[PDB]
């Protein structure tokens, strides 16, 4: 399959060099996966989404998402026209409210439900979590990844919008866990992205156009950008019986354009997603 004049990321995870504007992919694009949004909701009457997205917990009085962020992120993963994989199913778990903060509690006990409302659901193929959120460190939040991971799903975390090392972040600092960086249209590291040796990761994360609240569409940037490319790429590769979910993070990394990126710190991989897709 080939999407034209698609946005700049999904064109990137699918190609060997920049400045391309065709995503290519096979035609399961993620069917039979699900993947878990966990931010802040998912507006799952938009469009873009087909009825393959839905609210399935909230911690507050809504789960509707009225910040736009969490189906900004769900957009990237399984959009009919900014996702990844177009066909995969998206299961909102709403744990930051609509001004995009969360406790930690609430959003610890949001992966723990992950890990067990993925036996509620029919993914043959495969369970992703996305996670587009993150703060300063945290034992109990990394625990909480280590967890999920451990449950049986591919855990993509977002390296953190600091620009220092992502070991003081959770739960970016978790290393059995995805920890995704960000990279622009010009195949550089992200001014705003995080490092260092936890990193195991990077993908399209500046000038992200997805879908927004209220039928909308608008162009972000952010490792919460990046980290729904890997998210879909993992459920992508798991439908197609690349990976799995103990091994999509070490996969990905595998499979990865190698030395291709600029101002990567040193003790940094130099790894950006790609499906290597041959059509
Ligand atoms: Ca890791």
């Amino acid at each position: 399959a080939a999407q034209t004049n698609a946005p700049w990321g999904l064109a990137r995870i699918s190609s060997t060099s920049p400045g391309t504007s065709t995503y290519y992919y096979d035609e399961s694009a993620g069917q039979g996966s699900c993947v878990y949004v966990i931010d802040t909701g998912i507006e799952a009457s938009h469009p873009e989404f087909e009825g393959r997205a839905q609210m399935v917990k909230t911690y507050y009085y809504s789960s509707r998402d009225g910040n736009g962020h969490g189906t900004h992120c769900a957009g990237t993963v399984g959009s009919r026209t900014y996702g990844v994989a177009k066909k995969t199913q998206l299961f909102g778990v709403k744990v930051l409210d609509d001004n995009g903060s969360g406790q930690y509690s609430t959003i610890i006990a949001g992966m723990d439900f992950v890990a067990s409302d993925k036996n509620n659901r029919n993914c043959p193929k495969g369970v992703v979590a996305s996670l587009s959120l993150g703060g300063g460190y945290s034992s109990s939040v990394n625990s909480a990844a280590a967890r999920l991971q451990s449950s049986g799903v591919m855990v993509a975390v977002a390296a953190g919008n600091n620009n220092a090392d992502a070991r003081n972040y959770s739960p970016a600092s978790e290393p059995s866990v995805c920890t995704v960086g960000a990279s622009d249209r010009y195949d550089r590291r992200s001014s705003f992205s995080n490092y260092g040796s936890v990193l195991d990761i990077f993908g399209p994360g500046t000038s992200i156009l997805s879908t927004w609240i209220g039928g909308s569409t608008r162009s972000i940037s952010g490792t919460s950008m990046a980290t729904p490319h890997v998210a879909g790429l993992a459920a992508y590769l798991m439908t197609l019986g690349k990976t799995t979910a103990a091994s999509a993070c070490r996969y990905i990394a595998d499979t990865a354009n190698k030395g291709d990126l600029s101002n990567i710190p040193f003790g940094t991989v130099n790894l950006l997603a790609y499906n290597n897709y041959q059509a």
